[PDB]
């Protein structure tokens, strides 16, 4: 009940939140249906339009008209944007050449450069080159100030899960608006799109930036806006609330448009009525701007221009139905559309089974539009696996297609060309950042990013201290003028032990052979060298990783590789070598297929055994450095040793000897040499970080040997291909995978075919960030390079995407 007698009489879109049950006169009271009575006639007032035109110059104050163009509005700060240029012979701020803002310009009163985002909802990346023809405005902040060609939403891209990941620097999967509809089966309740649940303070988890602002005494703007309120009321009510006393006046504000996406459902991302939506939101940058301009804080205020995600072509006609595929189809609950979501009809059915949906949906037809998954098994990139809002069961949809339960969904519930979901790494999903102020940097492009990043640079653009988020933190300092947040490194926790030769070979009983025993001070020296580390510079070119947690571990030098052998896990945290483009590639000789060797460094109680993998009848083994790239003959029996080897299914052996023999060399071939980090991680709670010793599930049989849950490479070179990765003077390029350690090929329906038609491609899929596989290991690379430690922060942030 809402008591709507009472008045908004100087009230108008006030900032204070007014309980229940006085009536509301803020910018969200439509959406609740709490507005005063008299919300519309004082606070909506749309007399005479938004533009001045010459005959209303120094008219006399009329109170009814929508803003002003009387000769005391500016002191009113109610003028139309457009006042100075039609009454005061003006220019509007898109027909002013730009110059460098090289220190805030702010009006007496002001504690800080106000900052002010403007968001657009579906404003695909391609827009900014596309439409640039008819948006000189937003083309004027893109060039003028700082802008990246694209940045990379969060997924799922729908809107509201982006616009709050925008707010709060964090993974859906964390802040737990992981739809635009959800089921929370702790709460029993529903959450959509239209309605009141939506409301409860219980959906929304982390700490958005009006909320951080707030806490630390920064005052804000209230960000939402209600649909019906038109964008020209929108802009004038934040440039009006910039004119408030300094005491009462925020310093970060909000806009939002829901266009380009409305249309772009409608029309598809590059209808030819896809002009005009680009066209007008142009104009409602150049009202703000001008507004700006009048306020003379055009030179003061940071302006963010951000989307939430793209937008793809997508109709009816490409629709993937369940009822193809299931026979059960009316047992299910489906999330439908550009990704799919499954769970149980219903909690008292016992004939249920998510291993019968999963295989009824795998692999069934050959140009089949969407894969199904376990939620743990998704690509870990995408970080959507931690809620219990999160079905087990997800369906990946391809980009141009939807997923539905059954025909009838489609026709009696094409209405639509355009649509947003997709895998966060699809082109057409991209959407745009730019910042322009003195804060940012002027003329600069930068490269794209991951809107999880952004909410640390806007807690930096107000000086405030961000709540614990997935940016990270120093990684677009490069974007910044000033304000940078300077980082340190974190400091190593365990450091480890440089063990040397301490048992004799009869101390080892593992079952394992080896026909090895086939033999001089000359080449002697050299071979102890080579275990004392000489060639370890070769091997560990930005140093050795730090371990983060309390562990206890061995380095162990080599010829051809260098590792951290952790004595807890049985295998190595992490295993780095070298291969230069001369690099050449060998077989495994035939005496030693099975050959696995004791290591005389590291005691049998703290080694793996062959004989548990000979009992384990689903588990092989693999080793981390390949014997494939042997420098010699003699180095080969190295890559043999029982602390180089990794449990492996069979079937995932497959996909790592492949990546060993082929693609490691190939890589080397095309970027000038490669350094190459790899190693296991164990992630059975799926939640994105390195498991304990106590949250295995899953061992080789009869052994405390752990089974990984993922394999991860970490391959670097330099980013000028001239020069070899081992003498690089400059910049670095790098690019990653965590592969799942699986023991099917399920995932690849092409994998009875050779490994060079599928491999490959299932590695692309699993690309990844150094910093996913940093949260998955608590290990920290880069540790020793001579580049500045933000753009090392910018390099663990990269995801080499593989989309032309
Ligand atoms: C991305 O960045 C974010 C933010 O930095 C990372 O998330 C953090 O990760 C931490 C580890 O997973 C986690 O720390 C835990 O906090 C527990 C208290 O949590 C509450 O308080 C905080 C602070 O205000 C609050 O933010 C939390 O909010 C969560 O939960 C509510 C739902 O109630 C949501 O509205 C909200 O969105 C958020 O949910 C998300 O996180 C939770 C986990 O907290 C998930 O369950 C959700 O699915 C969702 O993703 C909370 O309200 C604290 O209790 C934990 O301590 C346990 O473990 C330690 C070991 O050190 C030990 O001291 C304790 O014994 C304790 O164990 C006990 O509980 C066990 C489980 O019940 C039980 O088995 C034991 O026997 C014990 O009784 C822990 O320190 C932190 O909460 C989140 N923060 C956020 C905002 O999510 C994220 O990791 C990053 N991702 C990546 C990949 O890097
Ligand atoms: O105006 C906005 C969006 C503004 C915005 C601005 C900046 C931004 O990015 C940034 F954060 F980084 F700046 C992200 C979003 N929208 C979109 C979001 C929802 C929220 N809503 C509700 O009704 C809310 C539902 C949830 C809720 N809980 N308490 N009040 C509310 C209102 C209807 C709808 C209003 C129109
Ligand atoms: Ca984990
Ligand atoms: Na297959
Ligand atoms: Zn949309």
């Amino acid at each position: 009940w809402t008591a709507t007698s009472g008045s908004c009489k100087g009230r108008c879109f006030e900032l204070q939140e007014v309980g229940p049950p006085d009536c509301r006169c803020d910018n969200l009271c439509k959406s609740y249906s709490s507005c005063c009575h008299d919300f519309d006639e004082l606070c909506l007032k749309t007399a005479r339009g938004w533009e001045c035109t010459k005959d209303r110059c120094g008219e006399v104050r009329n109170e009814e008209n929508a803003c002003h163009c009387s000769e005391d509005c500016l002191s009113r700060g109610d003028c139309c944007t457009n006042y100075q240029v039609v009454c005061k012979g003006e220019s509007h701020w898109v027909d002013d050449d730009c110059e460098e803002i090289k220190v805030p310009e702010c009006p007496a009163g002001f504690v800080r450069p106000p900052l002010i985002i403007f968001s657009v909802d579906g404003f695909r990346a391609s827009y900014m080159k596309k439409g640039s023809k008819v948006m000189p405005n937003i083309e004027k902040l893109r060039s003028c100030g700082t802008h990246a060609p694209y940045m990379r939403p969060v997924y799922p891209t729908k809107t509201f899960p982006n616009l709050y990941t925008l707010a709060t620097g964090l993974y859906p999967e964390s802040h737990g608006i992981v739809g635009n509809s959800m089921y929370d089966p702790v709460f029993d309740a529903s959450f959509h799109l239209r309605g009141r649940e939506k409301f409860n303070h219980r959906w929304w988890g982390g700490q958005p930036l009006w909320i951080t602002a707030t806490k630390q005494g920064v005052r804000a703007g209230t960000f939402f806006w209600s649909v019906s309120i038109p964008h020209e009321r929108r802009i004038l009510t934040i440039l009006q609330w910039l004119s408030l006393p300094d005491n009462e006046r925020p310093s970060v504000y909000a806009f939002y448009s829901e266009q380009p996406d409305f249309s772009g459902h409608k029309y598809g991302p590059f209808g030819p009525e896809m002009t005009n939506p680009l066209r007008e939101i142009d104009k409602t940058v150049g009202q703000l701007m001008d507004g700006l301009k009048q306020l003379r804080l055009h030179r003061c205020v940071n302006v963010i221009f951000v989307g939430d995600h793209g937008m793809e072509d997508v109709t009816c006609d490409r629709t993937e139905f369940l009822s193809n595929y299931l026979t059960n189809v009316d047992d299910i609950t489906l999330v439908p559309g550009t990704l799919g979501r499954i769970r149980a009809k219903s909690i008292n059915n016992s004939k249920y089974d998510p291993k019968t949906i999963i295989a009824a949906l795998t692999c069934k037809k050959p140009d089949q539009h969407f894969k199904p998954y376990m939620k743990q098994h998704l690509p870990k990139r995408l970080h959507y696996a931690n809620n219990r809002r999160i079905e087990d069961i997800h369906l990946l949809v391809d980009r141009r297609w939807h997923v539905a339960r059954k025909p009838l969904d489609v026709y009696k519930k094409c209405f639509f060309q355009g649509d947003h979901g997709f895998d966060n790494k699809v082109n057409s999903m991209q959407t745009v950042f730019v910042g322009y102020g003195p804060t940012f940097k002027y003329r600069t492009k930068v490269p794209p990013f991951e809107n999880i990043e952004l909410y640390n640079v806007m807690c930096d653009l107000l000086g405030l201290k961000p709540a614990p988020n997935n940016g990270t933190h120093g990684s677009l300092n490069h974007l910044l003028r000033t304000n940078t947040f300077r980082p340190t490194m974190p400091d190593e926790v365990s450091r480890p032990n440089y063990p040397g030769i301490m048992y004799l070979q009869s101390e080892f009983d593992l079952g394992c052979t080896c026909d090895d025993k086939v033999e001089n001070k000359l080449e002697e020296l050299n071979k102890r060298l080579h275990t004392k580390g000489s060639t370890k510079e070769r091997h560990l070119l930005y140093g050795r990783p730090a371990v983060l947690y309390r562990t206890s571990y061995d380095i162990l030098y080599h010829t051809d590789f260098e590792s951290g052998y952790s004595e807890i896990f049985l295998m190595p945290l992490w295993t780095s070598y070298t291969i230069s483009k001369q690099a050449e590639v060998s077989s495994i000789p035939e005496h030693l297929t099975n050959c696995v060797r004791p290591d005389v460094r590291v005691s049998p109680g703290f080694s793996q055994n062959c004989l548990a993998y000979k009992n384990d009848k689903q588990m092989s083994y693999g080793f981390l450095f390949p014997p494939y790239l042997s420098s010699s003959p003699e180095a080969k029996y190295d890559a043999f040793l029982v602390t180089n080897m990794v449990p492996m299914y069979p079937a995932f052996k497959r996909v790592w000897a492949y990546f060993q023999r082929v693609l490691v060399k190939k890589y080397a071939s095309e970027r000038n040499g490669v350094n190459v980090i790899s190693g296991p991680i164990f992630d059975y709670n799926y939640d994105g970080l390195r498991d304990t010793e106590d949250e295995i599930k899953q061992y080789v049989e009869g052994s405390s040997i752990p089974v990984p849950t993922h394999y991860y490479s970490i391959i670097t070179s330099c980013l000028d291909f001239t020069q070899p990765a081992d003498k690089c003077d400059g910049p670095l390029s790098v690019s990653s995978f965590i592969l799942p350690h699986r023991p099917d090929n399920d995932e690849s329906c092409n994998s009875s075919e050779d490994e060079s038609k599928w491999v490959e491609e299932l590695m692309k899929m699993h690309t990844a960030r150094v910093r996913d596989i940093e949260h998955l290991t608590g290990l920290d690379f880069y540790r020793k390079t001579s580049r500045s430690y933000s753009e090392i922060l910018t390099l663990k942030t990269y995801l080499h995407t593989y989309e032309s």
